[PDB]
DNA sequence: CTGCAGGGTTTTTGTTCCAGTCTGTAGCACTGTGTAAGACAGGCCAGATC
């Protein structure tokens, strides 16, 4: 059904690239 | 109910390469601190003996 996953500030930056595609794209249309 | 097997899942974590852009290091030929006396030999003039 999915997967818990703890909070950001302690993932790698790397971890990041699946959280702000969405913000991203907005910022660039933008 | 349990146990673990072995699949589903999302989600880390990293993967290959080509433009570059920054950053830290090795490459450069090359520098600083050792620093003052005496000992031994030979000559020879002085100067005292006598």
């Amino acid at each position: 059904g999915g997967r818990p996953r703890q909070h950001l500030l302690s993932l790698t930056r790397r971890a990041q690239k699946h959280r702000l595609r969405d913000l991203k794209n907005q910022v660039k249309t933008f």
